[PDB]
Protein backbone atom coordinates (compact mmCIF):
# COMPACT_ATOMS: atom_id res chain seq x y z
CA UNK A 1 0.00 0.00 0.00
CA UNK A 2 1.76 3.10 -1.24
CA UNK A 3 -1.03 5.60 -0.63
CA UNK A 4 -1.50 5.49 3.15
CA UNK A 5 -2.64 9.11 3.37
CA UNK A 6 -5.72 8.28 1.29
CA UNK A 7 -6.53 4.77 2.45
CA UNK A 8 -9.71 4.68 4.58
CA UNK A 9 -10.74 8.22 3.67
CA UNK A 10 -14.38 7.40 2.83
CA UNK A 11 -17.47 7.02 5.01
CA UNK A 12 -21.02 5.95 4.23
CA UNK A 13 -22.95 2.92 2.96
CA UNK A 14 -24.62 1.86 -0.30
CA UNK A 15 -28.05 3.21 0.55
CA UNK A 16 -26.68 6.61 1.58
CA UNK A 17 -23.73 6.97 -0.76
CA UNK A 18 -20.01 7.21 0.14
CA UNK A 19 -18.39 10.57 0.86
CA UNK A 20 -14.94 12.10 1.30
CA UNK A 21 -13.97 15.20 3.27
CA UNK A 22 -13.04 18.24 1.17
CA UNK A 23 -12.37 21.89 1.92
CA UNK A 24 -13.49 24.87 -0.12
CA UNK A 25 -12.48 28.52 0.16
CA UNK A 26 -10.06 30.66 2.15
CA UNK A 27 -9.93 30.08 5.00
CA UNK A 28 -10.89 26.46 4.31
CA UNK A 29 -14.49 25.40 4.91
CA UNK A 30 -14.80 21.67 5.55
CA UNK A 31 -17.64 19.73 3.89
CA UNK A 32 -18.46 16.06 3.36
CA UNK A 33 -18.83 15.27 -0.33
CA UNK A 34 -20.49 12.31 -2.03
CA UNK A 35 -18.16 10.56 -4.50
CA UNK A 36 -20.14 10.23 -7.74
CA UNK A 37 -18.69 8.62 -10.86
CA UNK A 38 -22.12 9.08 -12.49
CA UNK A 39 -22.02 12.88 -12.90
CA UNK A 40 -19.49 15.60 -13.60
CA UNK A 41 -20.28 18.67 -11.48
CA UNK A 42 -18.81 19.65 -8.12
CA UNK A 43 -21.93 21.00 -6.38
CA UNK A 44 -22.29 21.91 -2.74
CA UNK A 45 -25.06 23.19 -0.48
CA UNK A 46 -24.55 26.95 -0.22
CA UNK A 47 -27.60 28.02 1.76
CA UNK A 48 -29.40 26.84 4.90
CA UNK A 49 -31.46 23.67 4.54
CA UNK A 50 -33.28 21.60 7.20
CA UNK A 51 -31.16 18.53 6.42
CA UNK A 52 -27.74 20.26 6.38
CA UNK A 53 -25.84 21.29 9.49
CA UNK A 54 -23.25 23.16 7.43
CA UNK A 55 -22.86 24.69 3.99
CA UNK A 56 -20.51 26.66 1.75
CA UNK A 57 -20.51 30.35 2.70
CA UNK A 58 -19.14 32.24 -0.29
CA UNK A 59 -19.13 35.58 1.51
CA UNK A 60 -16.56 34.18 3.99
CA UNK A 61 -14.11 33.08 1.31
CA UNK A 62 -11.51 35.60 0.13
CA UNK A 63 -10.76 33.44 -2.92
CA UNK A 64 -14.35 33.05 -4.11
CA UNK A 65 -14.98 34.16 -7.70
CA UNK A 66 -18.51 34.65 -9.06
CA UNK A 67 -19.05 33.30 -12.60
CA UNK A 68 -22.34 35.27 -12.83
CA UNK A 69 -24.25 32.30 -14.21
CA UNK A 70 -26.85 29.88 -12.94
CA UNK A 71 -27.22 26.13 -13.26
CA UNK A 72 -30.40 24.05 -13.06
CA UNK A 73 -30.47 20.26 -12.80
CA UNK A 74 -33.89 18.55 -13.27
CA UNK A 75 -35.29 15.73 -11.13
CA UNK A 76 -33.29 12.50 -11.25
CA UNK A 77 -32.87 11.83 -7.55
CA UNK A 78 -34.04 15.21 -6.41
CA UNK A 79 -33.35 18.39 -8.33
CA UNK A 80 -31.32 21.45 -7.48
CA UNK A 81 -30.52 24.91 -8.69
CA UNK A 82 -27.44 26.97 -8.02
CA UNK A 83 -24.98 29.68 -8.90
CA UNK A 84 -21.63 28.98 -10.56
CA UNK A 85 -18.28 30.25 -9.33
CA UNK A 86 -14.76 29.06 -8.58
CA UNK A 87 -12.69 28.72 -5.41
CA UNK A 88 -9.64 26.93 -4.00
CA UNK A 89 -10.45 23.31 -3.16
CA UNK A 90 -8.50 20.62 -1.31
CA UNK A 91 -8.99 17.04 -0.09
CA UNK A 92 -7.47 16.71 3.43
CA UNK A 93 -6.94 12.96 3.14
CA UNK A 94 -5.83 13.16 -0.45
CA UNK A 95 -3.01 14.52 -2.60
CA UNK A 96 -1.24 17.38 -0.88
CA UNK A 97 -2.35 19.97 -3.39
CA UNK A 98 -4.90 22.76 -3.66
CA UNK A 99 -6.54 23.65 -6.94
CA UNK A 100 -8.89 26.25 -8.31
CA UNK A 101 -12.08 24.52 -9.37
CA UNK A 102 -15.60 25.22 -10.50
CA UNK A 103 -18.24 25.00 -7.78
CA UNK A 104 -21.98 25.01 -8.22
CA UNK A 105 -23.34 26.71 -5.10
CA UNK A 106 -26.71 25.06 -4.48
CA UNK A 107 -29.27 27.63 -3.33
CA UNK A 108 -32.55 25.76 -3.87
CA UNK A 109 -33.23 22.05 -3.97
CA UNK A 110 -35.96 19.43 -3.87
CA UNK A 111 -35.50 15.85 -2.67
CA UNK A 112 -31.73 16.22 -3.10
CA UNK A 113 -30.33 16.47 0.45
CA UNK A 114 -31.41 13.46 2.52
CA UNK A 115 -32.75 13.63 6.08
CA UNK A 116 -30.28 11.79 8.28
CA UNK A 117 -27.40 11.70 5.81
CA UNK A 118 -24.02 13.34 6.43
CA UNK A 119 -22.96 14.71 3.03
CA UNK A 120 -23.30 18.36 2.01
CA UNK A 121 -22.36 18.20 -1.68
CA UNK A 122 -21.42 15.93 -4.59
CA UNK A 123 -18.17 15.41 -6.45
CA UNK A 124 -18.95 14.41 -10.03
CA UNK A 125 -15.97 12.45 -11.30
CA UNK A 126 -17.14 11.71 -14.84
CA UNK A 127 -16.32 13.67 -18.00
CA UNK A 128 -17.09 17.16 -19.24
CA UNK A 129 -19.57 15.97 -21.87
CA UNK A 130 -22.26 15.47 -19.22
CA UNK A 131 -21.42 18.48 -17.04
CA UNK A 132 -24.18 21.06 -16.58
CA UNK A 133 -25.03 23.53 -17.94
CA UNK A 134 -22.70 22.36 -20.72
CA UNK A 135 -19.27 20.87 -21.39
CA UNK A 136 -17.51 24.21 -21.00
CA UNK A 137 -17.67 23.81 -17.20
CA UNK A 138 -14.46 21.95 -16.44
CA UNK A 139 -15.00 19.09 -13.96
CA UNK A 140 -13.00 18.91 -10.74
CA UNK A 141 -10.73 16.05 -11.72
CA UNK A 142 -9.81 17.70 -15.03
CA UNK A 143 -8.82 20.84 -13.09
CA UNK A 144 -6.85 18.75 -10.63
CA UNK A 145 -4.85 17.06 -13.35
CA UNK A 146 -4.29 20.23 -15.39
CA UNK A 147 -3.03 22.25 -12.42
CA UNK A 148 -0.87 19.66 -10.62
CA UNK A 149 1.30 16.62 -11.26
CA UNK A 150 -1.34 14.19 -10.00
CA UNK A 151 -1.62 11.24 -12.44
CA UNK A 152 -4.85 11.10 -14.48
CA UNK A 153 -6.32 8.17 -12.58
CA UNK A 154 -8.27 7.46 -9.39
CA UNK A 155 -9.44 4.25 -7.76
CA UNK A 156 -12.32 3.40 -5.44
CA UNK A 157 -12.77 0.75 -2.77
CA UNK A 158 -16.35 1.01 -1.40
CA UNK A 159 -16.80 -1.17 1.69
CA UNK A 160 -20.21 -2.51 2.61
CA UNK A 161 -20.27 -3.72 6.22
CA UNK A 162 -22.41 -6.77 5.55
CA UNK A 163 -24.80 -5.73 8.31
CA UNK A 164 -26.71 -2.59 9.32
CA UNK A 165 -24.80 0.39 10.67
CA UNK A 166 -26.83 2.66 12.96
CA UNK A 167 -26.59 6.46 13.05
CA UNK A 168 -23.55 6.51 15.34
CA UNK A 169 -21.85 3.54 13.70
CA UNK A 170 -22.01 4.84 10.15
CA UNK A 171 -20.35 8.04 11.37
CA UNK A 172 -17.55 6.22 13.18
CA UNK A 173 -16.93 3.43 10.66
CA UNK A 174 -14.48 3.40 7.72
CA UNK A 175 -16.50 3.04 4.52
CA UNK A 176 -13.69 2.71 2.02
CA UNK A 177 -10.94 4.48 0.11
CA UNK A 178 -10.66 6.92 -2.76
CA UNK A 179 -7.07 6.89 -4.00
CA UNK A 180 -6.46 10.00 -6.09
CA UNK A 181 -3.69 9.56 -8.64
CA UNK A 182 -2.86 5.93 -8.04
CA UNK A 183 -3.55 2.29 -7.21
CA UNK A 184 -3.04 0.99 -3.68
CA UNK A 185 -2.21 -2.71 -3.64
CA UNK A 186 -3.41 -3.28 -0.07
CA UNK A 187 -7.00 -2.74 -1.22
CA UNK A 188 -7.34 -5.82 -3.41
CA UNK A 189 -6.29 -9.43 -3.84
CA UNK A 190 -5.46 -11.26 -7.04
CA UNK A 191 -5.06 -9.55 -10.40
CA UNK A 192 -6.53 -6.40 -11.87
CA UNK A 193 -8.41 -6.96 -15.16
CA UNK A 194 -9.22 -4.04 -17.44
CA UNK A 195 -12.15 -3.23 -19.69
CA UNK A 196 -12.06 -0.32 -22.15
CA UNK A 197 -13.90 2.90 -21.44
CA UNK A 198 -16.07 2.81 -24.56
CA UNK A 199 -16.58 6.56 -24.71
CA UNK A 200 -15.65 9.35 -22.31
CA UNK A 201 -18.88 10.88 -20.98
CA UNK A 202 -20.20 8.56 -18.26
CA UNK A 203 -17.72 5.78 -17.46
CA UNK A 204 -19.22 3.58 -20.18
CA UNK A 205 -18.28 -0.09 -20.59
CA UNK A 206 -19.54 -3.08 -22.57
CA UNK A 207 -20.94 -6.28 -20.99
CA UNK A 208 -20.63 -9.29 -23.31
CA UNK A 209 -22.19 -12.16 -21.33
CA UNK A 210 -24.20 -12.63 -18.13
CA UNK A 211 -24.44 -15.79 -15.98
CA UNK A 212 -26.55 -16.68 -12.95
CA UNK A 213 -24.75 -19.53 -11.10
CA UNK A 214 -22.86 -20.35 -14.29
CA UNK A 215 -26.03 -20.52 -16.40
CA UNK A 216 -25.90 -18.24 -19.44
CA UNK A 217 -28.79 -15.74 -19.45
CA UNK A 218 -28.40 -16.23 -23.24
CA UNK A 219 -29.68 -12.86 -24.44
CA UNK A 220 -28.41 -10.96 -27.48
CA UNK A 221 -25.54 -9.12 -25.75
CA UNK A 222 -26.74 -5.81 -27.17
CA UNK A 223 -29.61 -6.08 -24.67
CA UNK A 224 -27.13 -5.94 -21.79
CA UNK A 225 -25.95 -2.50 -22.90
CA UNK A 226 -29.22 -0.97 -24.07
CA UNK A 227 -28.86 1.92 -24.22
CA UNK A 228 -25.54 2.04 -22.33
CA UNK A 229 -23.78 0.35 -19.39
CA UNK A 230 -21.99 2.57 -16.86
CA UNK A 231 -20.05 2.32 -13.59
CA UNK A 232 -21.71 4.63 -11.03
CA UNK A 233 -20.72 5.04 -7.39
CA UNK A 234 -23.73 7.38 -7.02
CA UNK A 235 -26.28 4.62 -7.63
CA UNK A 236 -27.03 2.14 -4.82
CA UNK A 237 -28.26 -0.81 -6.87
CA UNK A 238 -27.14 -2.95 -9.78
CA UNK A 239 -29.70 -1.63 -12.32
CA UNK A 240 -30.46 -3.64 -15.47
CA UNK A 241 -32.40 -2.80 -18.66
CA UNK A 242 -36.06 -3.91 -18.40
CA UNK A 243 -35.78 -7.06 -20.52
CA UNK A 244 -32.53 -8.10 -18.86
CA UNK A 245 -33.93 -7.46 -15.39
CA UNK A 246 -36.93 -9.63 -16.26
CA UNK A 247 -34.74 -12.52 -17.42
CA UNK A 248 -32.28 -12.19 -14.54
CA UNK A 249 -34.96 -12.10 -11.84
CA UNK A 250 -36.64 -15.18 -13.32
CA UNK A 251 -33.29 -17.00 -13.18
CA UNK A 252 -32.45 -15.79 -9.66
CA UNK A 253 -35.93 -16.87 -8.48
CA UNK A 254 -35.41 -20.29 -10.04
CA UNK A 255 -32.01 -20.75 -8.42
CA UNK A 256 -33.39 -19.75 -4.99
CA UNK A 257 -36.68 -21.60 -5.44
CA UNK A 258 -36.38 -23.62 -2.24
CA UNK A 259 -37.68 -20.48 -0.50
CA UNK A 260 -40.48 -18.30 -1.85
CA UNK A 261 -40.25 -14.52 -1.49
CA UNK A 262 -43.08 -12.00 -1.97
CA UNK A 263 -43.34 -9.90 -5.13
CA UNK A 264 -42.51 -6.82 -3.05
CA UNK A 265 -39.09 -8.27 -2.23
CA UNK A 266 -38.19 -8.76 -5.89
CA UNK A 267 -39.34 -5.21 -6.63
CA UNK A 268 -36.85 -3.92 -4.05
CA UNK A 269 -39.65 -2.48 -1.94
CA UNK A 270 -39.93 -4.85 0.98
CA UNK A 271 -37.32 -6.38 3.20
CA UNK A 272 -36.98 -10.05 4.01
CA UNK A 273 -35.67 -11.23 7.36
CA UNK A 274 -34.19 -14.35 8.91
CA UNK A 275 -33.36 -15.37 12.48
CA UNK A 276 -29.98 -13.93 13.49
CA UNK A 277 -27.11 -15.60 11.62
CA UNK A 278 -29.33 -17.90 9.56
CA UNK A 279 -29.44 -15.99 6.27
CA UNK A 280 -29.41 -18.77 3.61
CA UNK A 281 -26.72 -17.33 1.41
CA UNK A 282 -26.16 -20.68 -0.26
CA UNK A 283 -29.62 -20.82 -1.83
CA UNK A 284 -28.98 -17.57 -3.71
CA UNK A 285 -26.87 -17.65 -6.89
CA UNK A 286 -23.69 -15.85 -7.75
CA UNK A 287 -23.96 -13.42 -10.68
CA UNK A 288 -21.22 -13.00 -13.26
CA UNK A 289 -20.87 -10.10 -15.68
CA UNK A 290 -18.35 -10.63 -18.52
CA UNK A 291 -16.74 -7.43 -19.74
CA UNK A 292 -14.88 -6.71 -22.97
CA UNK A 293 -11.13 -7.14 -22.45
CA UNK A 294 -8.24 -5.04 -23.70
CA UNK A 295 -7.07 -7.75 -26.11
CA UNK A 296 -8.96 -8.59 -29.30
CA UNK A 297 -11.59 -11.31 -28.81
CA UNK A 298 -10.82 -11.61 -25.12
CA UNK A 299 -13.10 -10.95 -22.14
CA UNK A 300 -12.96 -11.45 -18.38
CA UNK A 301 -15.66 -11.83 -15.72
CA UNK A 302 -16.49 -10.25 -12.38
CA UNK A 303 -18.59 -12.38 -10.05
CA UNK A 304 -20.62 -11.13 -7.11
CA UNK A 305 -22.37 -12.94 -4.29
CA UNK A 306 -25.77 -12.45 -2.68
CA UNK A 307 -23.75 -10.74 0.10
CA UNK A 308 -23.32 -7.92 -2.45
CA UNK A 309 -26.81 -7.88 -4.01
CA UNK A 310 -28.85 -8.29 -0.82
CA UNK A 311 -28.47 -4.93 0.99
CA UNK A 312 -28.49 -5.10 4.80
CA UNK A 313 -31.28 -3.03 6.35
CA UNK A 314 -32.56 -2.53 9.88
CA UNK A 315 -35.78 -4.39 10.65
CA UNK A 316 -38.87 -2.21 11.15
CA UNK A 317 -39.15 -3.73 14.63
CA UNK A 318 -35.42 -3.26 15.31
CA UNK A 319 -35.49 -6.98 16.18
CA UNK A 320 -32.44 -9.23 16.30
CA UNK A 321 -33.20 -10.66 12.86
CA UNK A 322 -30.86 -10.19 9.91
CA UNK A 323 -32.81 -8.37 7.18
CA UNK A 324 -32.16 -7.26 3.63
CA UNK A 325 -33.58 -5.60 0.55
CA UNK A 326 -33.02 -6.99 -2.97
CA UNK A 327 -30.68 -4.47 -4.60
CA UNK A 328 -31.03 -5.36 -8.25
CA UNK A 329 -33.66 -3.26 -10.03
CA UNK A 330 -34.87 -2.30 -13.48
CA UNK A 331 -33.76 0.65 -15.57
CA UNK A 332 -34.97 2.38 -18.74
CA UNK A 333 -31.61 4.10 -19.19
CA UNK A 334 -29.22 1.16 -19.43
CA UNK A 335 -27.23 -0.96 -17.01
CA UNK A 336 -25.85 0.83 -13.95
CA UNK A 337 -23.11 -0.92 -11.99
CA UNK A 338 -23.79 0.83 -8.69
CA UNK A 339 -22.55 0.35 -5.14
CA UNK A 340 -23.86 -3.28 -5.21
CA UNK A 341 -21.27 -4.15 -7.80
CA UNK A 342 -18.60 -1.78 -6.56
CA UNK A 343 -18.59 -3.14 -3.00
CA UNK A 344 -17.26 -6.45 -4.28
CA UNK A 345 -14.32 -4.90 -6.12
CA UNK A 346 -11.52 -2.42 -6.05
CA UNK A 347 -12.28 -0.33 -9.17
CA UNK A 348 -9.55 1.60 -11.01
CA UNK A 349 -10.71 4.50 -13.18
CA UNK A 350 -7.67 4.71 -15.46
CA UNK A 351 -8.54 7.83 -17.41
CA UNK A 352 -5.02 8.12 -18.82
CA UNK A 353 -5.34 4.76 -20.55
CA UNK A 354 -9.09 4.93 -21.16
CA UNK A 355 -9.85 1.80 -19.20
CA UNK A 356 -11.49 0.60 -15.99
CA UNK A 357 -9.86 -2.06 -13.86
CA UNK A 358 -11.47 -4.54 -11.48
CA UNK A 359 -9.93 -6.70 -8.78
CA UNK A 360 -11.47 -8.59 -5.86
CA UNK A 361 -11.87 -6.15 -2.97
CA UNK A 362 -10.01 -6.76 0.26
CA UNK A 363 -13.19 -5.59 2.02
CA UNK A 364 -15.90 -7.50 0.16
CA UNK A 365 -18.37 -9.46 2.29
CA UNK A 366 -18.48 -13.22 1.75
CA UNK A 367 -18.81 -16.53 3.56
CA UNK A 368 -16.59 -19.57 4.13
CA UNK A 369 -17.74 -21.27 0.94
CA UNK A 370 -17.79 -18.57 -1.75
CA UNK A 371 -15.95 -15.38 -2.60
CA UNK A 372 -16.33 -12.63 -5.18
CA UNK A 373 -14.00 -13.12 -8.17
CA UNK A 374 -12.36 -11.46 -11.16
CA UNK A 375 -11.20 -14.08 -13.67
CA UNK A 376 -9.97 -14.38 -17.23
CA UNK A 377 -9.32 -14.58 -20.02
CA UNK A 378 -12.15 -16.07 -22.04
CA UNK A 379 -12.40 -16.17 -25.79
CA UNK A 380 -15.33 -13.97 -26.87
CA UNK A 381 -16.20 -13.01 -30.45
CA UNK A 382 -17.81 -9.94 -32.03
CA UNK A 383 -17.88 -8.00 -28.77
CA UNK A 384 -18.17 -4.71 -30.65
CA UNK A 385 -21.67 -5.85 -31.63
CA UNK A 386 -22.61 -5.80 -27.95
CA UNK A 387 -22.43 -2.00 -27.86
CA UNK A 388 -25.59 -0.04 -28.60
CA UNK A 389 -25.89 2.80 -31.12
CA UNK A 390 -28.88 5.18 -31.36
C1 LIG B 1 -27.75 8.31 -10.40
N1 LIG B 1 -27.31 9.72 -10.23
C2 LIG B 1 -25.98 10.03 -9.99
N2 LIG B 1 -25.07 9.10 -10.14
N3 LIG B 1 -25.61 11.31 -9.61
C3 LIG B 1 -26.59 12.32 -9.21
C4 LIG B 1 -27.00 12.11 -7.80
C5 LIG B 1 -27.81 12.95 -6.97
C6 LIG B 1 -28.01 12.42 -5.68
C7 LIG B 1 -27.36 11.18 -5.47
C8 LIG B 1 -27.42 10.33 -4.28
C9 LIG B 1 -28.08 10.70 -3.09
C10 LIG B 1 -28.13 9.80 -2.00
C11 LIG B 1 -27.54 8.54 -2.12
F1 LIG B 1 -27.61 7.71 -1.08
C12 LIG B 1 -26.89 8.16 -3.31
C13 LIG B 1 -26.26 6.88 -3.49
N4 LIG B 1 -25.75 5.85 -3.65
C14 LIG B 1 -26.84 9.06 -4.38
S1 LIG B 1 -26.56 10.74 -6.90
C15 LIG B 1 -26.08 13.71 -9.59
N5 LIG B 1 -26.61 13.91 -10.95
C16 LIG B 1 -26.28 15.01 -11.76
C17 LIG B 1 -25.48 16.08 -11.26
C18 LIG B 1 -25.16 17.19 -12.07
C19 LIG B 1 -25.63 17.25 -13.40
C20 LIG B 1 -26.42 16.20 -13.92
C21 LIG B 1 -26.74 15.09 -13.10
C22 LIG B 1 -27.52 12.84 -11.41
C23 LIG B 1 -27.87 12.15 -10.10
C24 LIG B 1 -28.30 10.67 -10.32
O1 LIG B 1 -29.47 10.39 -10.58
Amino acid sequence: GSFVEMVDNLRGKSGQGYYVEMTVGSPPQTLNILVDTGSSNFAVGAAPHPFLHRYYQRQLSSTYRDLRKGVYVPYTQGKWEGELGTDLVSIPHGPNVTVRANIAAITESDKFFINGSNWEGILGLAYAEIARPDDSLEPFFDSLVKQTHVPNLFSLQLCGAGFPLNQSEVLASVGGSMIIGGIDHSLYTGSLWYTPIRREWYYEVIIVRVEINGQDLKMDCKEYNYDKSIVDSGTTNLRLPKKVFEAAVKSIKAASSTEKFPDGFWLGEQLVCWQAGTTPWNIFPVISLYLMGEVTNQSFRITILPQQYLRPVEDVATSQDDCYKFAISQSSTGTVMGAVIMEGFYVVFDRARKRIGFAVSACHVHDEFRTAAVEGPFVTLDMEDCGYNI
